[PDB]
């Protein structure tokens, strides 16, 4: 199965290269939490912005150009599929471009929903409201780790 979870700020708009203005480390949790032992495929962009190949996941990086480390590079929406294996759930953590390829062939929705005015210029893949059902509603608001309200939702393609 395919799905999606990303971080979206207001207006739909996503990771570009540098990154967000902001610091949940709950949303983080919530990644993790949502990711563990499963397969994963990103971006170069994202990829170089975590510094760090996810631990206790597989490392999958859809691009273009060469692949450096030696995480499984894939060069095709196709190619990322079968690198994933027989699992019952596949994490596509994007960045933009990336999302939009898993979209048509998506299945599943996990974003966050960030309270936060950031300009930019690519955003989130639009998709219809009923199109894709509303099972979970969590809202929580800034604290002391959380530098921003967020909001979680779990959108099973209808
Ligand atoms: C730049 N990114 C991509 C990123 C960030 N937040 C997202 N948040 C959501 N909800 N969705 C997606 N796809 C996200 N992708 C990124 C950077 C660092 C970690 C990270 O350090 N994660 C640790 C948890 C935090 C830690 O510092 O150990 C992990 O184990 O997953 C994850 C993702």
């Amino acid at each position: 199965m395919i799905s999606l979870i990303a971080a979206l700020a207001v207006d739909r708009v996503i990771g570009m290269e540098n990154a967000m203005p902001w610091n949940l480390p709950a949303d983080l949790a919530w990644f993790k939490r949502n990711t563990l032992d499963k397969p994963v495929i990103m971006g170069r962009h994202t990829w170089e912005s975590i510094g760090r190949p996810l631990p206790g996941r597989k490392n999958i990086i859809l691009s273009s150009q060469p692949g450096t480390d030696d995480v499984t590079w894939v060069k095709s929406v196709d190619e990322a599929i079968a690198a994933c294996g027989d699992v019952p759930e596949i994490m596509v953590i994007g960045g933009g471009r990336v999302y939009e390829q898993f979209l048509p062939k998506a299945q599943k929705l996990y974003l966050t929903h960030i309270d936060a005015e950031v300009e930019g210029d690519t955003h989130f893949p639009d998709y219809e409201p009923d199109d894709w059902e509303s099972v979970f509603s969590e809202f929580h608001d800034a604290d002391a780790q959380n530098s921003h309200s967020y909001c979680f939702e779990i959108l099973e393609r209808r």
